[PDB]
Protein backbone atom coordinates (compact mmCIF):
# COMPACT_ATOMS: atom_id res chain seq x y z
CA UNK A 1 0.00 0.00 0.00
CA UNK A 2 2.71 2.20 0.30
CA UNK A 3 6.13 -0.80 0.45
CA UNK A 4 5.97 -0.97 -3.05
CA UNK A 5 4.53 0.75 -6.38
CA UNK A 6 0.83 -0.43 -7.22
CA UNK A 7 -2.91 1.12 -7.81
CA UNK A 8 -3.80 2.52 -4.29
CA UNK A 9 -4.37 5.56 -2.87
CA UNK A 10 -0.54 5.91 -1.15
CA UNK A 11 1.59 3.87 -3.82
CA UNK A 12 -0.66 4.29 -7.19
CA UNK A 13 -0.13 6.11 -10.59
CA UNK A 14 0.03 9.57 -9.04
CA UNK A 15 2.56 8.29 -6.96
CA UNK A 16 4.85 6.66 -9.95
CA UNK A 17 7.15 9.64 -11.16
CA UNK A 18 9.12 10.16 -7.60
CA UNK A 19 10.71 6.90 -8.47
CA UNK A 20 10.36 7.17 -12.10
CA UNK A 21 10.27 10.61 -13.24
CA UNK A 22 9.65 9.23 -17.03
CA UNK A 23 6.05 8.62 -16.00
CA UNK A 24 5.66 12.56 -17.04
CA UNK A 25 7.72 12.50 -20.09
CA UNK A 26 6.57 12.94 -23.93
CA UNK A 27 5.18 9.38 -24.74
CA UNK A 28 3.52 7.96 -21.96
CA UNK A 29 0.51 5.36 -22.38
CA UNK A 30 -1.84 4.31 -22.27
CA UNK A 31 -4.03 7.23 -23.77
CA UNK A 32 -7.54 7.89 -24.94
CA UNK A 33 -8.02 6.95 -28.69
CA UNK A 34 -10.41 9.73 -30.17
CA UNK A 35 -11.32 8.21 -33.30
CA UNK A 36 -11.96 11.31 -35.32
CA UNK A 37 -8.73 12.72 -34.82
CA UNK A 38 -7.33 9.14 -35.59
CA UNK A 39 -5.69 9.13 -39.00
CA UNK A 40 -6.23 6.36 -41.40
CA UNK A 41 -2.85 5.75 -43.20
CA UNK A 42 -3.20 3.39 -45.92
CA UNK A 43 0.66 2.49 -46.25
CA UNK A 44 -0.06 0.51 -43.23
CA UNK A 45 0.27 -3.26 -43.62
CA UNK A 46 -2.00 -5.55 -41.95
CA UNK A 47 -0.81 -6.87 -39.14
CA UNK A 48 0.95 -10.63 -38.90
CA UNK A 49 -0.10 -12.23 -36.10
CA UNK A 50 1.96 -16.10 -36.25
CA UNK A 51 0.96 -17.58 -32.85
CA UNK A 52 0.61 -21.39 -34.22
CA UNK A 53 4.11 -22.39 -32.42
CA UNK A 54 3.75 -20.64 -29.43
CA UNK A 55 5.48 -22.46 -26.03
CA UNK A 56 3.74 -21.23 -23.26
CA UNK A 57 5.83 -22.09 -19.58
CA UNK A 58 4.15 -20.78 -16.49
CA UNK A 59 1.77 -18.18 -14.97
CA UNK A 60 2.44 -16.24 -12.22
CA UNK A 61 0.57 -13.31 -9.79
CA UNK A 62 3.24 -11.09 -9.45
CA UNK A 63 1.23 -8.76 -6.98
CA UNK A 64 -0.19 -6.28 -10.53
CA UNK A 65 -1.98 -8.94 -12.55
CA UNK A 66 -1.29 -12.53 -13.62
CA UNK A 67 1.21 -13.47 -16.59
CA UNK A 68 1.43 -16.18 -19.00
CA UNK A 69 4.91 -16.19 -19.90
CA UNK A 70 6.14 -17.85 -23.07
CA UNK A 71 9.93 -19.20 -24.35
CA UNK A 72 11.29 -16.46 -26.92
CA UNK A 73 14.51 -18.06 -27.26
CA UNK A 74 13.69 -18.55 -30.77
CA UNK A 75 11.15 -17.26 -33.78
CA UNK A 76 8.06 -19.25 -32.48
CA UNK A 77 5.41 -16.90 -31.90
CA UNK A 78 5.92 -13.41 -33.54
CA UNK A 79 4.27 -10.18 -34.33
CA UNK A 80 5.32 -8.78 -37.75
CA UNK A 81 4.12 -6.36 -40.27
CA UNK A 82 1.42 -3.63 -39.00
CA UNK A 83 3.61 -0.13 -37.78
CA UNK A 84 6.43 -2.55 -36.98
CA UNK A 85 9.93 -3.27 -38.57
CA UNK A 86 11.75 -6.63 -38.62
CA UNK A 87 10.15 -9.47 -36.08
CA UNK A 88 9.19 -9.27 -32.11
CA UNK A 89 8.63 -12.26 -30.02
CA UNK A 90 6.12 -12.99 -27.84
CA UNK A 91 6.95 -13.08 -24.28
CA UNK A 92 4.11 -12.58 -21.86
CA UNK A 93 0.43 -11.63 -21.92
CA UNK A 94 -1.66 -10.32 -18.93
CA UNK A 95 -4.59 -8.59 -17.97
CA UNK A 96 -5.60 -4.88 -16.17
CA UNK A 97 -9.11 -5.37 -15.01
CA UNK A 98 -11.89 -3.15 -12.94
CA UNK A 99 -13.94 -3.80 -9.56
CA UNK A 100 -17.16 -2.89 -12.33
CA UNK A 101 -17.55 -3.74 -15.85
CA UNK A 102 -17.41 0.14 -17.07
CA UNK A 103 -13.92 0.25 -15.65
CA UNK A 104 -10.52 -1.57 -16.41
CA UNK A 105 -9.11 -0.82 -19.36
CA UNK A 106 -5.72 1.37 -19.79
CA UNK A 107 -6.50 2.63 -23.34
CA UNK A 108 -10.30 4.44 -23.92
CA UNK A 109 -11.87 4.73 -26.87
CA UNK A 110 -13.37 8.41 -27.53
CA UNK A 111 -13.27 8.01 -23.38
CA UNK A 112 -15.41 4.92 -23.04
CA UNK A 113 -13.34 2.15 -20.65
CA UNK A 114 -13.61 -1.41 -21.39
CA UNK A 115 -14.06 -3.68 -18.61
CA UNK A 116 -10.22 -5.13 -19.05
CA UNK A 117 -7.70 -4.80 -21.33
CA UNK A 118 -5.14 -7.83 -22.62
CA UNK A 119 -1.99 -6.93 -23.33
CA UNK A 120 0.67 -9.42 -25.57
CA UNK A 121 3.84 -8.42 -25.15
CA UNK A 122 6.75 -8.92 -27.73
CA UNK A 123 9.98 -7.44 -28.30
CA UNK A 124 12.11 -6.66 -31.52
CA UNK A 125 14.71 -9.73 -32.08
CA UNK A 126 17.20 -7.39 -33.62
CA UNK A 127 17.83 -6.49 -29.62
CA UNK A 128 18.77 -9.92 -28.70
CA UNK A 129 16.46 -10.28 -25.35
CA UNK A 130 14.40 -8.48 -23.84
CA UNK A 131 16.25 -6.57 -21.11
CA UNK A 132 18.51 -4.82 -24.14
CA UNK A 133 14.92 -3.96 -26.16
CA UNK A 134 13.72 -2.06 -22.30
CA UNK A 135 16.35 0.04 -23.61
CA UNK A 136 15.52 0.95 -26.73
CA UNK A 137 12.56 3.00 -28.12
CA UNK A 138 11.55 0.43 -31.24
CA UNK A 139 12.23 -2.45 -28.48
CA UNK A 140 8.42 -3.43 -27.51
CA UNK A 141 5.33 -3.81 -29.81
CA UNK A 142 2.21 -4.56 -26.79
CA UNK A 143 -1.08 -5.73 -28.81
CA UNK A 144 -3.84 -4.60 -26.65
CA UNK A 145 -7.54 -6.22 -26.84
CA UNK A 146 -10.17 -4.43 -24.79
CA UNK A 147 -12.82 -7.25 -23.19
CA UNK A 148 -16.42 -6.63 -22.80
CA UNK A 149 -18.62 -8.13 -21.30
CA UNK A 150 -20.78 -11.08 -22.99
CA UNK A 151 -20.49 -14.44 -24.06
CA UNK A 152 -18.03 -16.24 -22.76
CA UNK A 153 -14.02 -16.24 -24.82
CA UNK A 154 -13.68 -20.06 -24.92
CA UNK A 155 -9.86 -19.92 -25.52
CA UNK A 156 -10.14 -17.84 -22.31
CA UNK A 157 -11.43 -20.27 -20.21
CA UNK A 158 -7.86 -22.59 -19.98
CA UNK A 159 -6.76 -18.93 -18.06
CA UNK A 160 -9.63 -18.94 -15.67
CA UNK A 161 -9.60 -21.96 -14.26
CA UNK A 162 -6.02 -22.04 -13.20
CA UNK A 163 -6.54 -18.61 -11.44
CA UNK A 164 -7.67 -20.59 -7.87
CA UNK A 165 -4.07 -21.73 -7.83
CA UNK A 166 -2.19 -18.59 -8.16
CA UNK A 167 -4.24 -17.01 -5.43
CA UNK A 168 -1.70 -14.44 -3.81
CA UNK A 169 1.61 -12.43 -4.65
CA UNK A 170 4.64 -15.14 -5.77
CA UNK A 171 2.51 -17.49 -6.69
CA UNK A 172 2.84 -19.56 -10.17
CA UNK A 173 1.81 -22.95 -11.90
CA UNK A 174 2.83 -24.70 -14.73
CA UNK A 175 0.89 -23.46 -17.69
CA UNK A 176 1.85 -24.84 -20.54
CA UNK A 177 0.22 -26.35 -24.00
CA UNK A 178 -1.73 -22.74 -24.34
CA UNK A 179 -2.54 -21.16 -27.03
CA UNK A 180 -2.77 -17.64 -27.41
CA UNK A 181 -4.70 -17.79 -31.04
CA UNK A 182 -7.53 -18.09 -28.89
CA UNK A 183 -7.51 -14.69 -27.41
CA UNK A 184 -8.35 -12.38 -30.21
CA UNK A 185 -10.60 -10.93 -31.96
CA UNK A 186 -12.12 -11.51 -35.85
CA UNK A 187 -10.75 -8.51 -36.57
CA UNK A 188 -7.25 -6.88 -36.93
CA UNK A 189 -7.98 -3.88 -37.76
CA UNK A 190 -6.25 -1.53 -35.15
CA UNK A 191 -4.72 2.03 -34.17
CA UNK A 192 -1.02 2.29 -33.17
CA UNK A 193 1.61 4.93 -31.69
CA UNK A 194 4.10 4.90 -29.58
CA UNK A 195 3.56 5.15 -25.75
CA UNK A 196 5.19 3.69 -22.97
CA UNK A 197 5.09 0.25 -20.27
CA UNK A 198 1.80 1.42 -18.48
CA UNK A 199 3.84 -0.11 -15.48
CA UNK A 200 6.73 0.57 -13.38
CA UNK A 201 9.83 1.11 -15.53
CA UNK A 202 7.46 3.25 -17.10
CA UNK A 203 9.66 2.88 -20.25
CA UNK A 204 9.24 4.66 -23.45
CA UNK A 205 10.24 2.22 -25.87
CA UNK A 206 6.91 0.71 -26.82
CA UNK A 207 5.05 0.30 -29.86
CA UNK A 208 1.40 0.01 -29.29
CA UNK A 209 -1.18 -1.74 -31.30
CA UNK A 210 -4.93 -1.21 -29.87
CA UNK A 211 -7.47 -3.59 -31.43
CA UNK A 212 -10.32 -1.54 -32.95
CA UNK A 213 -12.96 -5.11 -31.97
CA UNK A 214 -13.09 -6.36 -28.82
CA UNK A 215 -13.40 -9.25 -27.41
CA UNK A 216 -16.64 -10.72 -25.62
CA UNK A 217 -16.18 -12.14 -22.00
CA UNK A 218 -18.53 -13.92 -19.52
CA UNK A 219 -19.50 -12.45 -16.42
CA UNK A 220 -18.29 -15.40 -14.64
CA UNK A 221 -14.89 -15.18 -16.31
CA UNK A 222 -14.24 -11.61 -14.90
CA UNK A 223 -15.46 -12.39 -11.57
CA UNK A 224 -12.96 -15.07 -11.65
CA UNK A 225 -10.26 -12.49 -12.38
CA UNK A 226 -11.51 -10.20 -9.53
CA UNK A 227 -10.95 -12.67 -6.91
CA UNK A 228 -7.31 -12.67 -6.97
CA UNK A 229 -5.38 -10.86 -4.60
CA UNK A 230 -2.60 -8.47 -4.58
CA UNK A 231 -1.07 -9.32 -1.43
CA UNK A 232 1.01 -12.59 -0.87
CA UNK A 233 -0.06 -15.18 1.34
CA UNK A 234 -0.44 -14.08 4.90
CA UNK A 235 -1.30 -10.56 4.57
CA UNK A 236 -4.78 -8.21 4.79
CA UNK A 237 -6.11 -9.50 1.83
CA UNK A 238 -6.95 -6.37 -0.60
CA UNK A 239 -8.17 -8.39 -4.29
CA UNK A 240 -6.66 -7.03 -7.46
CA UNK A 241 -9.01 -5.13 -9.07
CA UNK A 242 -8.19 -1.79 -10.94
CA UNK A 243 -5.37 -2.33 -11.59
CA UNK A 244 -5.13 0.02 -14.56
CA UNK A 245 -3.05 3.56 -15.43
CA UNK A 246 -5.51 6.01 -15.83
CA UNK A 247 -4.62 8.00 -19.67
CA UNK A 248 -2.06 10.25 -20.37
CA UNK A 249 -1.31 13.04 -22.34
CA UNK A 250 -1.14 12.71 -25.82
CA UNK A 251 1.32 15.46 -26.31
CA UNK A 252 3.23 15.66 -29.67
CA UNK A 253 1.64 12.14 -31.27
CA UNK A 254 -0.04 10.95 -33.68
CA UNK A 255 -2.43 8.00 -33.76
CA UNK A 256 -2.95 6.12 -37.04
CA UNK A 257 -5.48 3.31 -37.89
CA UNK A 258 -5.45 0.85 -40.28
CA UNK A 259 -8.25 1.09 -41.64
CA UNK A 260 -11.49 3.52 -42.50
N1 LIG B 1 1.34 -3.05 -19.23
S1 LIG B 1 2.34 -3.10 -20.45
O1 LIG B 1 1.86 -4.06 -21.43
O2 LIG B 1 2.65 -1.77 -20.87
C1 LIG B 1 3.84 -3.77 -19.83
C2 LIG B 1 4.40 -3.33 -18.67
C3 LIG B 1 5.60 -3.87 -18.24
C4 LIG B 1 6.29 -4.80 -19.03
N2 LIG B 1 7.53 -5.30 -18.56
C5 LIG B 1 8.08 -6.55 -18.96
O3 LIG B 1 7.51 -7.38 -19.63
N3 LIG B 1 9.31 -6.74 -18.34
C6 LIG B 1 10.06 -7.92 -18.43
C7 LIG B 1 9.50 -9.17 -18.64
C8 LIG B 1 10.31 -10.30 -18.65
C9 LIG B 1 11.67 -10.18 -18.43
C10 LIG B 1 12.61 -11.48 -18.41
F1 LIG B 1 12.42 -12.27 -17.29
F2 LIG B 1 12.28 -12.26 -19.42
F3 LIG B 1 13.90 -11.08 -18.58
C11 LIG B 1 12.21 -8.89 -18.16
C12 LIG B 1 11.39 -7.79 -18.16
C13 LIG B 1 5.74 -5.18 -20.23
C14 LIG B 1 4.55 -4.67 -20.60
CL1 LIG C 1 2.85 -0.76 0.44
ZN1 LIG D 1 -0.30 -4.16 -19.40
Amino acid sequence: MSHHWGYGKHNGPEHWHKDFPIAKGERQSPVDIDTHTAKYDPSLKPLSVSYDQATSLRILNNGHSFQVTFDDSQDKAVLKGGPLDGTYRLLQFHFHWGSLDGQGSEHTVDKKKYAAELHLVHWNTKYGDVDKALQQPDGLAVLGIFLKVGSAKPGLQKVVDVLDSIKTEGKSADFTNFDPRGLLPESLDYWTYPGSLTTPPLAEGVTWIVLKEPISVSSEQVLKFRKLNFNGEGEPEELMVDNWRPAQPLKNRQIKASFK
